[PDB]
């Protein structure tokens, strides 16, 4: 039992609620929430900028030395850092970004970074401004993801859709 609240059931391990992540994540504090981060960890818009903008930039400070120090993450990749105010970590995932032309096979590598936690808070990889289509991010999320995944959709619009066209 955990204290995640609202959610349509989609299958045995995914889960999925119209919330925005931010204020989400201050209502329950889990385990791990998740960041559509890019490669640098520049939180500059969409998911990224708005975690970022609640931890009062904490987060890109410990973002900025975590690169100085290790360098850009790969595409498909993730790092785990503190989650701030938000949860205990932030695991940065690194999807593709259509808009910058990346392989959309990359995909299911970088949700494969959520099986390493047995419970995650978490947006739809590469949706938004990544410019992948977020009917096929919840695809890959389901055939790829094993652990418990609670997924915010913050569009009420997109999350109705993914509802009314999930098979
Ligand atoms: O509309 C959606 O859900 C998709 C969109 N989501 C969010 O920007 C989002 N989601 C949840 N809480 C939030 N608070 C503030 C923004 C926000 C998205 C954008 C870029 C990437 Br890459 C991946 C997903």
């Amino acid at each position: 039992v955990n204290s995640f609240s609202g959610y349509l059931k989609l299958t045995d391990n995914v889960y999925i609620k119209n919330a925005d992540i931010v204020e989400e994540a201050k209502k329950v504090k889990p385990t791990v929430v998740v960041n559509a981060a890019n490669v640098y960890l520049k939180h500059g818009g969409g998911v990224a900028g708005a975690l970022n903008k609640a931890t009062n930039n904490a987060m890109q400070v410990e973002s900025d030395d975590y690169i100085a120090t290790n360098g850009p993450l790969k595409v498909g990749g993730s790092c785990v850092l503190s989650g701030h105010n938000l949860a205990k970590h932030c695991l940065h995932v690194v999807g593709p970004n259509v808009n910058k032309g990346e392989d959309i096979q990359l995909l299911k590598s970088a949700y494969e970074n959520f099986n390493q936690h047995e419970v995650l808070l978490a947006p739809l990889l590469s949706a938004g401004i990544f410019g992948a289509d977020p009917i096929h991010s919840l695809r890959v999320c389901v055939d790829t993801v094993r652990t418990n995944v609670y997924l915010a959709v913050f569009d009420k619009n997109l999350y109705d859709k993914l509802v009314s066209s999930f098979l």
